[PDB]
């Protein structure tokens, strides 16, 4: 399916972001087209097909709200939707609004350069397509370029090698195998108990332990769903008016004001309920080290109590960093897993990995022989997908160079020197710090509204004002630095790609507050942009 030679707006990516941009620009009466590397729609939910892949936000929150018909018709089945169900949802949306007619699959954007003479992007692909677009929307994701761990010998490994972010499209059979998983973030935590059910022996190679709390998944009562439907739009505006984009209770107390007994009774209640709302149990968990630590110890002790062998249990306890500052994980039978005969925790802080071998993995203490190795080693987050494209602005400035010390943006939406270019739910904005469907919807609507505004007013050039970008970047940093988030090496800071600048990339002030700023900006005719 050939892309058009010219279009008002070209969109890279057919995940949640790109698909809604396509939908909305069509409704705004703009020509629009999508380029996507994958063979079909879904983004993250197309690529991450590993067993156990699942929502970490409730199904009823992690969904599109732009269409009443979609909200009324779709029936979610569990508290936390599995990947295949999310993928059926996305397919349902794409079918309903005939989206694929606007998408070129199997195609990768390789370069894009702005032409000051015409105020347009020329965009090239790996199939040799050249498309000329007035506006360019990068809906290319946050967690979309898989990162391999940095160990030698990977290509010498004789067995089968997988990354969770590029999982095969037909079921992988691990029956009777000695299997290793490297990585114990959300992907490792989700996949490992699934593999443990097939493998003769599973070895989990943990570096820093992450905090995880129980999901307590359950079926969704159909009468609950039917009630919610009667007030769904209302329910969703409630979620938009929050820092996190969900119904999470914002606990008004300080974790330091309470007694040890009240702290325990309160956290015990969250622990039994399950899910991520414990993050907001007390207002200062992500702001005060001593407040954080009280919560952290409570979680650490629950972890100790889950695993019988206390030497194994202790190796699972997170240390060295504040609770909640690497993204919180929901676990289903992951801690319980290590009580099984056939599951072994390899502590690689104690015994670092030296090399992959043809037979398996060598640490400083011994060699582990394996038939398959699964990398749950994450992603080159936030900037990874952009940096794979040769994006050039005014004066032939490469985006990758301009951002070599960290992403530099105004509201996260655009960067000075690169006009008519917009980034969806990326650095400098709430992004993954909120329910991403709320982050995504707000960005798509703001961008596509801004674009409609340009056409309406016969303007053809939109650019962020350098001084406002610099002030935004400093603001992002200053507000991050009032939290505990910069204290820790996470993907939010880039600290998991060797050599990437260690800088907290996201806006921490909350979705609601961010959206307010955005609306004030557009209300004043896009203050901090120069439009011509
Ligand atoms: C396994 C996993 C689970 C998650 N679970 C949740 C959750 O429960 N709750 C939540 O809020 N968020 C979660 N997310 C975060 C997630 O990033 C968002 O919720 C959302 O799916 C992102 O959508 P998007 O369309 O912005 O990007 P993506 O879904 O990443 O889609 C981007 C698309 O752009 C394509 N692309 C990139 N570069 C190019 C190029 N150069 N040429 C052509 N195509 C390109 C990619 O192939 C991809 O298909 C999870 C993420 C992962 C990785
Ligand atoms: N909704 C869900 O439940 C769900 C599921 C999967 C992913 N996600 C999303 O995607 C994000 C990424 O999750 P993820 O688990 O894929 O990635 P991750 O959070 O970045 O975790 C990567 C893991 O691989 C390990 N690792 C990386 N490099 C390594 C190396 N060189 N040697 C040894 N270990 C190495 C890290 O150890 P260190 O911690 O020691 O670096 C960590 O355990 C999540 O935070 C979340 O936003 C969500």
């Amino acid at each position: 399916r050939q892309p058009p030679e010219e279009v008002d707006v070209l969109v890279v990516g057919a995940g949640f972001s790109g698909l809604y941009a396509l939908y909305r620009l069509r409704e705004l009466g703009r020509s629009v087209h999508v380029i996507e590397t994958a063979g079909d729609v879904g983004g993250v939910w197309y690529w991450n097909r590993y067993p156990g892949a699942r929502d970490d936000i409730e199904s009823i929150e992690y969904c599109y709200s732009f269409s009443e018909e979609v909200l009324q018709e779709w029936n979610w089945t569990e508290r936390y939707a599995s990947q295949p169900e999310i993928l059926r949802y996305i397919n349902f949306v794409a079918d309903k609004f005939d989206l694929r007619s606007g998408i070129t699959f199997h195609t990768t954007v390789t370069a894009a350069a702005f032409d000051e003479a015409t105020n347009t992007w020329t965009v090239d692909t790996n199939h040799g397509d050249r498309i000329r677009a007035r506006y360019l929307i990068m809906a290319s994701g946050q967690l979309s370029v898989p990162q391999l761990p940095n160990f030698p010998g990977l290509k010498d490994f004789a067995g089968n090698l997988y990354h969770t972010g590029n999982w095969p499209h037909e079921p992988v059979d691990f029956s009777g195998q000695r299997v290793g998983v490297i990585g114990t973030g959300s992907s490792g935590i989700q996949v490992s108990p699934q593999i443990a059910k097939q493998a003769a022996e599973l070895f989990v190679f943990q570096r820093t332990p992450h905090f995880a709390v129980p999901a307590r998944n359950a079926p969704l009562d159909p009468e609950f769903l039917a009630d919610l439907k009667k007030r769904y739009a209302e329910f969703r505006e409630e979620s938009r008016n929050t820092p996190g984009g969900t119904h999470r209770y914002q606990g008004p107390k300080s974790a330091l004001e309470v007694s040890d007994e009240e702290l325990v009774e309160t956290l015990e209640r969250y622990w039994q309920e399950g899910g991520p709302d414990i993050l907001a149990a007390y207002r200062d968990i992500l702001r005060d080290r001593d407040a954080n630590e009280r919560v952290a110890e409570f979680i650490r002790n629950k972890i100790r109590n889950t695993v019988r062998d206390p030497e194994v249990a202790e190796r699972l306890v997170p240390k060295g960093y504040p609770f909640g500052t690497k993204r919180l994980i929901l676990e289903i039978d992951y801690y319980e897993m290590f009580n099984r005969d056939n599951v072994h925790l390899v502590d690689t802080l104690s015994a670092p990995i030296e090399t992959i071998t043809p037979r398996g993995v060598r640490t400083s203490e011994r060699e582990y022989e394996l038939d398959s190795l699964v990398l749950a080693t994450g992603f080159d987050a936030l900037t990874g997908a952009l940096f794979k494209i040769d994006i050039r602005g005014v004066g032939n400035v490469a985006l990758k160079e301009k951002w070599a010390a960290g992403p530099r943006t105004y509201l996260g939406l655009s960067t000075a020197g690169f006009p008519n270019l917009f980034f969806i739910a990326g650095p400098g904005s709430p992004s993954a710090l909120s329910n991403m469907l709320v982050s995504i919807e707000q960005h798509v609507e703001w961008v596509t509204d801004h674009i409609a505004y340009m056409f309406k007013n016969g303007l053809t050039r939109s650019e962020a004002v350098l001084e406002k970008e610099d002030e935004w970047v400093e603001h992002v940093n200053e507000i991050a630095d009032e939290t505990l988030y910069p204290m820790t090496a996470s993907w939010y800071t880039g600290a998991n790609v060797p050599g990437k600048p260690r800088v907290f990339m996201l806006y921490v002030g909350g979705f609601h507050r961010y959206r307010q700023i955005c609306d004030e900006v557009a209300a004043k005719g896009y203050e901090g942009f120069v439009l011509t």
